[PDB]
């Protein structure tokens, strides 16, 4: 099943190699990071979710307050009013809260594996109230007219998208939410369409519906319509209970090449293959099967059975992916275009 | 806390009143009616919600064929993959269906209160793979530029919001889905603040949110973003489970005023006040406190269910239609300056 090949120096960083960014927190999670070259050098936008030092019978976690200033929020373990059954989102008199606080951070390499901070370049941190719990998952599009970021927002009220635009990676722009809840795992393609935008997104349904993959067209990047379901979750297959999309897709002369993952009821994640047609994008030309990779090594099982991506490099045949594993770790790994196009049975010259 | 003048002809309409729309079915619901003025009289844009004559022992209900046709489905009621317990959504071996089908209805009055089908204009049903469960709750904007329609969206797959246009309501151009799930009770503005469109909407969340009137932003009427919070449930008042826009907002000197709806957790739905700054539509200026309208009309609980997504204006009346019991059409009167009063 499993077709990629993994990078020896796996994991390529894990929490204890950063200093925390958030005065008085600890970086409990490493994680999906947006991935793009500039500068010559191979960059990551880590996801990177923090909380203060935990006492023995008491769930502490950071909030941006009114002014956008940070807080910590407390409260017993075995408060009655507590549901902490899910270790990312509790519920506390009926609202919800994360249980750490997630920001974007950039690292920088020259060799693709070792990587860290560089000097001029600080995090970006949520602003204002629809990121108030923070941003995450960044999917990075690298366009001709500069970096477009695409992340979730979430807030007591909302689990979002948002975009921003870079040149220079020091000043942004922010287009606000392009995407209303409850919605995430929104990959922008790197280039028009029939002079349009596409971005992919993943809407969830509380009934009538689930967690399918979607396709939206843009005139602009900041509005967005036309919406059509691309690809649902498959009764008795690995992606089951969810489907979401990674990065932006690869253009092949085949079709759109879309890395994209996928879950079972267990909440195993692996990665797929969808290829959809070059000029009608919602429509469906190959799927895999099975998965192009599971989680396998030891470090893709831990603390679980997480494999995660939403940033690549692509040279030729070769698709470098930058990972989260286990919800924790950074990871990397090479796959092929041609061997992927050849499993999925799809002529190619 | 009630202030509304309801009409003593109410209800105006019942499902006993009209023949059905789809052949040999029944009409079971009329409701949530869009309202406009077209050639000199007053429409109702219906939502009609029909089923097939249900037999003995069998559950039976509306569906498109492959043909794009309407027609029937049908399962034996001891069926043990079958769960019918719910009498709005059936579930199937895993796959869910409703136990009607709704479309788009135009009636007409000389009066405002008789109402009547028109010869030339047939009424809209759902088309396409995303409107495969039918199309819901239709506002209607009046503009410079003619009609604009905002209704849910129904299939397997989607709770969305489709939007259409009209000069003479008998052509149409659909603009596709504008919102993707889940999500519906879309209020477009009719017209433009500072050379933008704008809209009332409502997501649902499953975690982190809950259902909240929402605004966006469009600069073609296809496309939106800039998505913003306006106003969400409030713990311990009649709208703590679940608020949203009825029809577009009026234009007052104070501001944006929105009739909105709202639900207790025992599904009980009233009508409130929403005032919003007439440049910044997503800024509250004052919110009722109490409803402005709750189902105490012996119509109104046959259930406790008031909800109106189109209304008329003329000077300081509103003229409202709404459902009632989620059954009847009925009709209300409202002072624009006693709301506004209400609302210091
Ligand atoms: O909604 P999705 O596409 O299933 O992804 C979610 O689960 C992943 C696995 O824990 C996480 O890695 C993601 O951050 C996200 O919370
Ligand atoms: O989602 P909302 O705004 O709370 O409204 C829903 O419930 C109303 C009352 O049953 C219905 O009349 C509506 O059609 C809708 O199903």
């Amino acid at each position: 099943m499993d077709i990629a090949k993994r990078c020896e120096s796996n994991p390529l960083l894990s929490p204890k190699d950063l200093k925390a960014g958030i005065n008085d927190m600890e970086i409990t999670c490493l994680l999906n990071p947006g991935v793009f070259k500039f500068k010559g050098k191979t960059w990551l936008l880590l996801r990177v979710a923090e909380r203060p030092v935990q006492q023995e019978g008491i769930i502490s976690f950071p909030i941006y307050d009114e002014q956008g200033q940070i807080k910590v929020m407390s409260f017993a373990e075995n408060d009655p009013d507590l549901d902490a059954s899910d270790p990312r989102v509790i519920g506390y008199k009926g609202k919800n809260y994360l249980t750490t606080m997630s920001y974007l951070r950039l690292v920088s390499s020259e060799d693709g594996i070792h990587f860290h901070d560089e000097p001029g370049y600080p995090p970006i941190f949520g602003k204002g109230e629809l990121e108030a719990f923070g941003i995450e998952d960044c999917r990075v599009a690298s366009t001709k007219d500069g970096f477009y970021l695409t992340f979730t927002e979430v807030s007591s009220v909302a689990v979002g998208v948002g975009m921003m635009h870079t040149n220079d990676w020091k000043t942004f722009e922010h287009y606000g939410m392009i995407l209303p809840p409850h919605n995430k795992d929104c990959a922008l393609f790197e280039e028009k369409i029939n002079d349009k935008y596409y971005t992919f997104h993943r809407p969830s349904s509380p009934e009538l519906g689930g967690n399918y993959i979607w396709l939206a067209e843009s005139p602009d990047l900041r509005h967005w319509g036309n919406h059509k379901c691309v690809a649902t979750t498959r009764d008795g297959f690995w992606d089951c209970a969810r489907v979401g999309a990674g990065a932006a897709p690869i253009k092949t002369e085949a079709g759109w090449l879309e890395i994209y993952h996928g879950a079972d009821f267990n909440h195993r994640y692996c990665l797929g293959a969808l290829l959809l047609d070059l000029n009608d994008p919602s429509k469906v030309l190959a799927r895999s099967k099975e998965p192009i990779m599971e989680p396998i090594a030891s470090y893709e099982q831990t603390g679980g059975n997480v494999i995660f991506t939403n940033g690549q490099l692509v040279d030729g045949d070769t698709i470098t992916i930058y990972y989260g594993a286990s919800d924790e770790v950074i990871c990397k790994a090479e796959l092929s275009v041609k061997e992927i196009l050849n499993i999925l049975n799809v002529g190619i010259l």
